[PDB]
C-alpha cells in the first residue's frame, strides 16, 4: 500500500474508512514515515465488526419484518443475501489486509522512495496529487450519488407497498450500514487502484527514462545510470509482488463481488424490464451496472497497465543492445536483459488468477452463461 | 493501417466508407505520403453519426409501426436490436480507430516502406494489387448479393403479412441504413485484413529471404544483409503492435459482432427450421452464417498467419547458427537469435484476447453453449 | 505419414482404405521409396465420393422409408444425421490429407531414415513390426466386432418394430456404407497413431542414447555423436511439424468426431436407460462409449508422449552441461541447449488446439456440460 | 512417497490403511531403508478388493431393500452411486499407486536424504514431526467426527422413515465399508500432502539458504556450497516429478472426487434447504462441504507452494549474479541461472491438469455451472 505526500488524501480517506491503520508523521525532508497506529488499529477492527453486524442485523430485520422490502421472495432473499455477503467479504478482506500488511507497506514505500529518487526527472507532484484526489473524489461522488438514488428508489418502493398496519420505511432505513459498507469498499478500491496505478506509472517513467537516456568518464556515469534503472525495475517488480502479497485476497474478493454484483443486478434489471413495474428502478439498476463495471475496470486496468509497462522494458533494452558499443555499457545492458528475461510481471490474486484485461473476457463469458441460466430458471 | 500503391483501391474504398480520413498524394518516387484530410474527417464523423441515427430511427419506426416486420415478438425485438447494436458498435469503433490513428498510420507506412526496400527482391506489385483488389471485390460482391437477397426475402415476408389497413413494405425500406452499415463493416474488415495480411506476407518474405541468403569483403556485406533482416523483423513486429494499438477495439468489436451474429442467426435458422414456414428464408440464413463465419476467418486468419511466420524465424536463425562459422557473421546471428527470443508476436485486441485460430475454438464452444441454452429457452 | 518396412502392414491397410495413395517399391538396401500412385489416387477419390454418397443415400432412404429404423424422431433424426456427418467429415479429411501430402510424406520418411541410421543401436525391427501389426489388428478387430454387434442389435430393433405392410430389415441393410466409413476412419486413426507413436518413440530413443552416451581423438568422435543427436532432435521436431501440417485437419475432425460421438452416444444411452426398453442396446452403447474413448486416446496419447519425450531432452542436456569439461564438447552441448530452448514440441491441429492430455480435460468438461444441457432438453 | 523418521507416523497410518506396502527398518545411522513388504502387499490388495466389494454390496443391498435409506429416488440413486464411485476410484488409484511406486519411492527418499544432508542447517526434527503428526491427527479426527455425525444423522433419518414391516437401521449399518473407504481416502490424502509439503518446505529451505549464504580458499568452499545448492534444486525438481509420476492418477482421482463431492453435496444441501425437512442434516451437509473443500485445499496448496518456492529461486540467483564478482563463483552462479531457466516446476496429474491454485478457480466455475444446471433440472 502506497502512502506518499501527493496521494496523502487517499491515505486519509482509507484511514477514516478503517482500511489504513497506520500513523504517519511527515519528516522535514518531505519523506513520510509509517508506523502502526494502535488507536486506529482497534478502531478499524471495532468499526468493521460493528458495521458488519449491523448490516446483517438489518438484513435479518428486513427478513423478519411484517412487510419486507428487499427480502420478499425466496429468489429475492437469496439475491439480496448474496449482494450483502459479497460486499461484507470484500470489505472484511480489505480491512484484514490493511491490518496485517504494515511490514510490506514499509518495504513498498522504502522501495518507492528509492525509485522516485532515481526517476526524479519525471516526478510531478502537482499532477500526481490532482490525479489521486480526482480519482478519490470521483469515486466517492459516484458512490454517494448512487447510494442516494438507491435509497430514494427503495423508499418509494416501500411507500408503494406500504400498508397501514405496518411500517416499511424503517426497513429501508435499516439498510444504511450496507451503504456504509459500500463506502468502505469504494475507499478500499481507490487505495488499491492508487497503489497499482502508481506502480504502473513508475514503470512507464522508467521506460521513458531508458528511451530518453539510451535511444535519443561520461560512459562510467551512463553505466551507473543504467545500473540504477535496472535496480529500479527489479525493485518495481518486487513492489508489485508486495502489493499482490498484501492485498491479493482483497483484490480476489473485489473481483468476486464485481462478478456477483454484475450478474445479480443484471438479472434484477431483466426482471424489472419484464415486469415494467417501475422506470426509475430500471435507471438506477443501469447506473449500478455502470458502477460495478467501472470498479471492475478500476481493479483490473492498473494491473494490466503495470504488466504491459514492465514487459516492454526488455524490448527497449534489446534496442539498446543493438545500439551499444561501449564494453562496460554493453555488459551492463547484457545484465539488464538477463534480469528482464525472467521477470514475474503479472499481478496475482493469491495465485487464483492473473489480474489483467483477460479477466474481463472471462467475466463477460461467465456473466453471459450465468445470466442465461438464470433466465431459464425464471421461466421454469 | 496500410496505404500502399498496390492496395490503393482498398484505401479508396475505406475512404469513401468513412474509415480512412486521410489525404494521400503520390510522389514522383512512387512513395505515398499520408496526411489528415479535414474534409473527409468531418465527412466520416458526420456520416457515421447520421447513418447510425438513421439505423436506430428505422429500428424504432419498425417497433412503433402498425404491423412490425422484424420487431414483432419480444424475443425477435431483442435479437433484432442486438443484431443492429453489434453492427453499430463495430462500425463506430472502426470509424473511431480511423479518425485517431493518423500518427500510427504514418509510422506503420514508414516502417513498411523501409521493409519493402529491404525485401525488394520479393516484392510483386502486380500480384499484390490483384490480391488486394480481388479480396475487396469479393467481399463487396458478397455483401451486396446478401443484402439484395435479405431485402428481397424480408420484402416477401412483409407482403405475406401485409394487411390492407397498414403498409409493411416501408418497414423493410427503413432498414436500408442498417445494410449500409453492413457495407461500412465490410470495408472496415477488408482494410484490417489487408493490413494484417500484408504484415504476415512480409514476415513470410523475410523468412524466405533468410533461408535463401543463409541456407542455400563478401562476409561484411552478408553480415550487413543479416543486420537489415533483423531490423526488418523488429520493425515488422512493431508494425503488428501499431496495427493492434490502432485497430484493437475495432477488431474486438468485430469479434463480438461475429459471435453474436453467428449465435443469433443460427438461432433464427433453428426457429425457421422448426416452423418450416419459408424455405428461401432458410437459405438466406444459411448464407448469412457463411458470411459471418467467413468474416470471422477474415479477421482471425491474418493475425494467426503473421504470428506463425514471425515465430518460425527463430528456428531459421537457429539453423543459421548451426551453419555459420564467420566471426562477425556468427556474432550478428547471435544478436538476431537474442532479439527473436523475446519477440511479442501475437496480435492483441486491447489485451482482451489474443487473435489467432484458438479464438475459433473458443467461439465454437461459446456458440454451442449459448445456442443449446437458447433452445432450452424456446422450449420452456 | 510414416511408411517403413516394420509398419508396412499399416500402410497397406491404409492404402486399401483409400488413405495412402502411394506406390512403394522396396530397394535392395531395405529402404522404401515412395511415389504417387495415380491408379490408387483415383481409386481413393472415387471410393471416398461413392461411399459418402451411398452413406447419405441410405440416410435419406431411412428417413423416407415407410417405417424408419434410426431416423424416427426429430431428435433421433438430428442425432443420427450428426453421427453420420462427423464420420463423413473425418474420413473425407483423412482422404484429402492422404491425397495432398506426398511431398511431406517424402520429407518425413527421408528424415526418419536419417534418424534411424543415427539411432541404429536402438532399432528393433521385430518389436516395431509386432507393435504396429498388433495395434492395427486390435483396432480392426474392435471395429469389426462392434459393427457386427451394432448391426445385429439394430436388426433386432427393426424386427421388433416391423409391420407386415413394410420392410424394416432393408433399412438396417442400407447402413452398411456407414459402417464401412467407420472402417476407413479406424484405418486413418491407426495410420496417424502409428506415425505419431513412431515420432514419440524415436524421441525417447534419442533421450536414452543421450543418457547412455553422456551420463553413463575420442572426444572428437563423441562431439560428432552429439552433433548427430542434436540434428536428429531438430529433424524429429520438423517431422512432428510435417505430420501436423499434413494431417492436422484430419486430427481436428477426428477430435470433433470423438466429442460429438461421446456426447450423442452417452445421451442415447441415458435415453435407453430411462426407457429400459432393451438391455443389449445398452451394452452395445457402452461398448461404443469405450470405442470412442479409446480412439480419442489413440489420437491424443501419441502427441502428448512425443511432446513429453522431446521436452525432457533439455533437462538431459542441462545435466550434460553440468558434467562436461572438454572445450569442444562443452561448446557442442551449449549449442544443443540453445537449440532446445526454442523447440516447438506440441502437436497442433491447424492451430485450433494443441493435441495433448489437456484435450482430455477439455473434452470431459464439454461432454458434461452438453450432456446435462441435453438432459434438461429431454425433460422439458 | 516420503518416509522419514519425523513423518514415520504418517507412513504407519498409510501402511495400516493399505496405501504403503513397504517394510522399513531403521538403521543405526538414523537413515530409513525401504523395501517391498509382500505380507503388506497382499494385505493391501486383499483389503482394497474386499472392502470395495463390501461397499458396493451394501449399495446394492440398500437399493434392493424393502425400505431404501439412501437409494430411494432415481436422482438419489444416481447421486449416491456416484458418491460411492468417486471414493472407490480415489482409494483404488491410491492403493494402485502405493503398490507400483516402490522404485520411485526409493529414488525420492535417496534424493531427499542427500538434500537433507545439504540443508542440515535448516532441519528441525521436532517441528517436522509435530507438524506431520498434527496434520494426520487433525485429518483423522475430522473424518472420524464427520463419519460419526453422518451415521447418526442417517440412523435418525432411517428411524423416521421406519415401518414396522421392515428394518431400516441395517441399511445404514451396511454403509460402514463406505465410511472405511473414506478413512482410506483421508490417509491417502494425508500421505500425498505430507510428501508434497515436504518438497515445498525443502524448496523454501533452499531459498533461505541461498539468501543467507549469498545475500547476507574461502571462495572455493563458497562455490562448492553453491554447487551443492544447485544440485539440491535439480534433485528437488526431480523429486516433484517422482511424486507426480507415482501418485498423479491418485491426485487426479482425488480432484475428481472433490469436484463431484462438492457439487453433489451442495445439491443435496439445496434440496434439503428447499424442503426444510431436517436441520441437523443441513448442518452435517455443511460440514461435508467444509471437509471436501479442506481436502481439495490439502491436495492443491502443497503443489502450488512447491511451484512458487521453486520459481523464486531464479530471482534470488539473479540478485546473486548482480552481486557476485569472483570468477569461479560468477561462473557457478551463471550455471545455476542457466539450469533454473528451464525447470519444470508445476505438479502435473498425468498431464491432465497442472495442480496449483488455478485449479480452485476452475473448480469454482465448474461447480457453479453444474449446480445451476442441476437446479434447473430439479425445477423442471
Amino acid at each position: 500500500m502506497e502512502i506518499s505526500q501527493p496521494s496523502i488524501g487517499i491515505f486519509y480517506i482509507s484511514k477514516v474508512l478503517a482500511l489504513a491503520p497506520y500513523a504517519t508523521v511527515r519528516n522535514s525532508k518531505g519523506r513520510v514515515e509509517i508506523g502502526r497506529s494502535w488507536l486506529f488499529t482497534v478502531y478499524s477492527a471495532t468499526l468493521t465488526v460493528v458495521m458488519v453486524f449491523l448490516t446483517y442485523r438489518g438484513l435479518l430485520f428486513d427478513a423478519n419484518s411484517e412487510i419486507p422490502v428487499r427480502m420478499k421472495s425466496a429468489t429475492s432473499k437469496v439475491v439480496t443475501a448474496l449482494d450483502v455477503s459479497v460486499v461484507v467479504m470484500a470489505i472484511v478482506s480489505g480491512v484484514y489486509c490493511g491490518l496485517f500488511s504494515l511490514n510490506d507497506t514499509l518495504e513498498l514505500n522504502d522501495r518507492l522512495n528509492k525509485i522516485d529518487n532515481t526517476l526524479n526527472a519525471y516526478n510531478n507532484f502537482r499532477r500526481d496529487r490532482w490525479r489521486a484526489l480526482g480519482m478519490a473524489a470521483v469515486s466517492l461522488l459516484a458512490i454517494s450519488i448512487l447510494v442516494g438514488l438507491d435509497v430514494g428508489t427503495w423508499m418509494r418502493i416501500a411507500q408503494d407497498m406500504n400498508i397501514a398496519q405496518s411500517d416499511t420505511e424503517l426497513n429501508v432505513h435499516w439498510y444504511i450500514p450496507f451503504y456504509s459498507l459500500y463506502f468502505i469498499l469504494t475507499g478500499l478500491q481507490v487505495n488499491i487502484a492508487n497503489t497499482a496505478y502508481g506502480l504502473g506509472r513508475r514503470f512507464g517513467r522508467l521506460n521513458r527514462m531508458l528511451s530518453s537516456s539510451f535511444l535519443a568518464a561520461a560512459a562510467k556515469n551512463k553505466g551507473l545510470l543504467l545500473k540504477s534503472l535496472a535496480d529500479s525495475h527489479e525493485s518495481l517488480g518486487k513492489c508489485v509482488h508486495l502489493l499482490s502479497n498484501s492485498f491479493g485476497i482483497a483484490v480476489l474478493f473485489i473481483l468476486v463481488s464485481c462478478l456477483l454484483h454484475l450478474v445479480a443486478t443484471a438479472y434484477f434489471l431483466f426482471l424489472e424490464l419484464l415486469s415494467k413495474r417501475d422506470n426509475g428502478y430500471l435507471w438506477v439498476q443501469m447506473l449500478w451496472i455502470c458502477f460495478h463495471f467501472l470498479r471492475l475496470l478500476m481493479v483490473v486496468e492498473p494491473c494490466h497497465l503495470a504488466a504491459r509497462e514492465s514487459r516492454k522494458t526488455i524490448q527497449i533494452v534489446c534496442e539498446i543492445e543493438r545500439k551499444v558499443h561501449e564494453p562496460i555499457l554493453a555488459e551492463a545492458v547484457k545484465k539488464f536483459w538477463q534480469q528482464l528475461l525472467v521477470v514475474d510481471a503479472d499481478f496475482s490474486a493469491c495465485g487464483l488468477c492473473r489480474v489483467n484485461r483477460t479477466i474481463l473476457t472471462s467475466f463477460a463469458s461467465a456473466i453471459a452463461t450465468y445470466l442465461v441460466a438464470l433466465i431459464q430458471f425464471q421461466r421454469t
